[PDB]
């Protein structure tokens, strides 16, 4: 029932959005809508691949970073949990967060310690998974009862990294400033960085800048969950929000999460 002008307008709007995704550095990201005639999600936002810092936020200084030099040939050898200085932040059931497959081990907690730029290992160091980025080709699609969602296009073994939740790092102060502006917003892309000390009170907002994950939906039976991966082991005022698959993800399966913090990880209870 759309008239020529509108129909063309929508056409062009969807194509613009597809253009925008083509410019994402990484595996493919596609846009589909088999439900209605909505072109695509709002274009008023920019895809990024690194946090965008904002006024008033003091980022962890890299200058005071610890760098492991336990890089023999390959990476750091996942058999030497007692050689890395990236792991010195805790010694109990000591081990690298990942296995050989690059998947997140089942005995790994809600905290991942990856190698820094101050380490001597190459980018292939088995302890630089998150840093390497997405590897799964994803598709933004229109769900029937919920807004837009994202499903995988490939099978993902539980424990597979997916992507970090990117966006502007704002102080819980301005956070609330924006909360005073959220009108009839169906979704409010806020993510508090309070895994540790609550003094920093920093939050990630993907309202205007973010990653594909800014399209992920909440759910009760999620297939992905946040893993606080840190590189500046000494200052966790800011860290990476990593999404890993908690269970096998079937191709074309929608990805969903529900942050519970370290209050769903370490407890079988
Ligand atoms: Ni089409
Ligand atoms: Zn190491
Ligand atoms: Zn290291
Ligand atoms: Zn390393």
């Amino acid at each position: 029932k759309l008239d020529s002008y509108t129909h063309l307008s929508f056409y062009e709007k969807r194509e613009l959005f597809r253009k925008k995704l083509r410019e994402i550095e990484g595996p493919e990201v596609t846009l589909v809508n088999e439900v209605d005639d909505e072109p695509c999600p709002s274009l008023d936002f920019q895809f990024i691949s690194q946090y965008r810092l904002t006024q008033g936020v003091i980022p962890p200084d890299p200058n005071f970073q610890s760098g492991c030099n336990c890089s023999s040939l390959g990476g750091c050898d996942l058999n030497n949990p007692s050689r890395c200085e990236c792991l010195d932040d805790l010694d109990e059931p000591t081990h690298f967060a990942y296995d050989a497959q690059g998947r997140v081990r089942a005995d790994t907690g809600a905290v991942i310690y990856e190698c820094n730029s101050f380490c001597s290992c190459s980018m292939e160091c088995p302890n630089r998974v998150v840093q390497r980025g997405r590897t799964l080709p994803l598709e933004i699609f229109k769900t029937k009862e919920k807004g837009w969602g994202v499903r995988s296009l490939r099978f993902a073994p539980a424990g597979t990294f997916i992507t970090c939740y990117l966006g502007e790092v704002i102080t819980s102060a301005e956070a609330a400033k924006r909360d005073k502006n959220y009108d009839d917003d169906g979704i409010t892309y806020l993510f508090d960085l309070d895994m540790f000390d609550d003094a920093s009170e920093y939050t990630v907002d993907a309202q205007n800048y973010g990653d594909v994950s800014r399209f992920f939906n909440h759910s009760c039976s999620p297939n992905i969950a946040i893993y606080s991966a840190v590189r500046n082991h000494g200052f966790r005022t800011i860290y990476d929000l990593a999404f890993f698959a908690i269970k096998d993800i079937q191709p074309l399966e929608e990805l969903t999460f529900d942050y519970a913090g370290a209050k769903d990880f370490s407890p079988v209870q």
